[PDB]
């Protein structure tokens, strides 16, 4: 679990019928593909990357220096947190998460859009006297959301059952009590369903973080600490 | 052909049988659809829009207000480029522009995020001084991240040595630089020079082509926020 930074040796070729995902723990882009391998029953290897101390060897794995990565046994690299979500979805088994339907495909991808906006506006609530005009920000943003679900007439962004979109959502609105914006979600009443649902989601469930651990990886996120992904063990 | 912009009346409903674009006809992210509509060959009515000048009834149509949406008979909507170009390849008959392996899918894709930054450096080159020279340098550094991409493919075009979805998502944006005067930066990168005389062989390319008066015609119209500027002939 402890990540690999500067100075780590780089690992081995991934083994036959396995797939590597290069993650962060506190990750919530890296988390999209983790949810993904839970709920498609992928086996996997995680290796965890400290980004704010990254390997050398790391830079030629993905030139962008990010995480998710997926590595396979042909030494395939996939980056960009959607696109490993939808390469996992098509080349292995299972029940699919994305629609078979290219229309309800492009929903989804028009939702991701939709969404685009909020991980920006974590990072900036993260990095003075302006938490109002962010916290007024994420009411704007959140409302745009709580309208599709409106117009949907179901619980989740894709139908009444779970699928790849709200995967893709769930970890920034995981992270909204852990980073006390549960007010921001007040006047979206479907959102707040939608968040409970998700909760109760087996994937959800096996993936969830503690608020000690998500208050603990917080305040050494604010000290621009390299440690911060090491937060417990 | 004559763009709608404020007071237009909203067209009829879409023919059965038949898909609708609301492009501009200078606008390089609408040219992305209307390339892979030609390529495939797809029956479509084309509706532009000034978009220096939107009607109302617009904004029903994408609540982002940007050029190209598509609009079906059944009065379904599919805005974002990329997406609108998904969308034409997976629901329409005939050979397909996207590889159907996931690897070569997700490269297609992690390279257009390679090329992200290209758009929006044209933007900043068209609204205007010594910054001219900054812009410069910033394409070059761009222009050889892809040509590294084509050095390590071995191939003529960004997915193989024949054109595919990729070639035709990041094309408008070349197509524009000799309007642009700004065909320097692309001195240093060989194997993209290649593509781009190559690209302007293909018969799909070729048909889309605007003249450099033209080009001139609207850039000038463009530099002066003319909302004419899109209806230049
Ligand atoms: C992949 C590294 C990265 O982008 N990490 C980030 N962490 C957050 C974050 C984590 C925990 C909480 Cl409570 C809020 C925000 C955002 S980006
Ligand atoms: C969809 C409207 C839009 O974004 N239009 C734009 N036009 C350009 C442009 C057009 C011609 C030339 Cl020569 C350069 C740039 C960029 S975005």
């Amino acid at each position: 679990a402890r990540s690999l930074g500067k100075g780590s040796a780089p690992p081995g070729p991934v083994p036959e019928g396995s797939i590597r995902i290069y993650s962060m723990r506190f990750c919530p882009f890296a988390e999209r593909t983790r949810l993904v391998l839970k709920a498609k029953g992928i086996r996997h290897e995680v290796i965890n990357i400290n980004l704010k101390n990254k390997p050398e060897w790391f830079f030629k794995k993905n030139p962008f220096g990010l995480v998710p990565v997926l590595e396979n046994s042909q030494g395939q690299l996939i980056y960009e947190s959607a696109i490993t979500c939808e390469y996992l979805d098509e080349a292995y088994p299972g029940k699919k998460l994305l629609p078979d339907d290219p229309y309800e495909k492009a929903c989804q991808k028009m939702i991701l859009e939709l969404f685009s906006k909020v991980p920006s506006l974590v990072g900036s609530f993260i990095r003075k006297e302006d938490y109002a005009g962010l916290k007024e920000e994420f009411r704007k943003e959140f409302t745009k959301l709580e309208e599709v679900l409106t117009n949907k007439k179901t619980t989740f962004f894709g139908g009444n059952s779970i699928s790849m979109i709200d995967y893709l959502i769930w970890p920034w609105f995981e992270r909204l009590e852990a980073m006390k914006l549960n007010e921001c979600v007040d006047h979206t009443p479907k959102l707040k369903l939608w968040m409970a649902a998700m909760k109760e989601d087996p994937t959800v469930s096996a993936l969830l973080t503690s608020e000690k651990d998500w208050q603990g990886f917080l305040e050494l996120y604010l000290q621009n600490s390299p440690e911060a992904c090491d937060y417990g063990l």
